């Protein structure tokens, strides 16, 4: 029983990522919004607690600092004779990342908890929510017995769209770590098949509201840490991290490069 081996590390990171939200008849992709983000600025905190030898409990969380610009697409793939051609485009500079945040409590099972060399086996609940704003912007539609004719702009203030991801994600995985001199390299990867995602597209157009839920959805994420200990009480790290929901459905897929201070309490 260690009940003070506790600790506390800041971050600060980008987010980049890309949100596709899909229309289909009940199953064909008759529509794609493409949601696309970059370099949006993140703050990350985080606690552990070692109290056990083999076994450790840890809570993290991130959320945006504010919000970001971003660019959305609808394509629609109405052409029936050409099936992967595209029909009908819209295309949305004016889209904006609101916010996004995540929380994360998890336990860790130490197969080795070697002072030099770490391995466990990981499990946890993560909940992932991602929120989006665009309004106005081209249009690159086909007429009836045309193609790509119409070409214009909708008069901003009469077109306006909303668009939010929630992910509701029990996972299990594996967390790695190695410690060379002062410095310290280590991994992660987490999967999980049971993520209940849902998602809400409010097309306020002077509104209609397209939201779909899904069940068992899938969540793959892999992890890189390389840190180095500036006291033996403080260890500075960087970090990257590259995500993906999917099955297709409510999908998203972020890569949060992230750099933080560790004060070992």
């Amino acid at each position: 029983f260690t009940p003070e081996k506790i600790s506390t590390e800041i971050d600060f990171g980008t987010l980049s990522g890309k949100a596709k939200e899909r229309v289909y008849l009940p199953g064909r992709k008759a529509s794609q919004l493409d949601w696309k983000y970059s370099n949006a600025p993140i703050v990350k905190g985080a606690f552990n607690w070692d109290l056990l030898p083999r076994v450790s409990v840890g809570a993290s969380g991130w959320t945006t600092l504010a919000g970001r610009g971003g660019n959305m697409v609808d394509r629609d793939w109405l052409d029936t004779s050409n099936p992967g051609t595209w029909t009908d485009e819209s295309k949305h500079p004016n889209t904006r990342l609101n916010f996004a945040n995540e929380f994360d409590l998890n336990i860790k099972g130490w197969l080795l908890n070697q002072p030099d060399y770490q391995l466990g086996l990981m499990a946890g609940y993560q909940e992932n929510r991602y929120s989006f704003t665009a309004k106005g912007g081209s249009y690159i539609y086909s007429s009836e017995g045309g193609f790509r004719d119409e070409t214009g702009s909708f008069p901003d203030g009469e077109r306006a769209i909303g668009y939010k991801q929630h992910f509701k994600m029990p996972y299990i995985g594996l967390t790695g770590n190695y410690r060379y001199d002062s410095f310290e390299f280590g991994g992660s990867f987490k999967y999980s098949g049971w993520v209940k995602a849902s998602d809400n597209d409010e097309h306020y157009n002077p509104r209609i509201t397209y939201r779909s839920d899904v069940n068992n959805q899938n969540y793959y994420s892999v992890s890189l840490h390389a840190g180095y200990y500036i006291t033996p009480a403080a260890k500075v790290y960087v970090e990257g991290t590259w995500n993906r929901i999917t099955k297709a459905g409510i999908e998203s897929y972020n890569f949060m490069t992230t750099a933080g201070l560790k004060y070992y309490f």
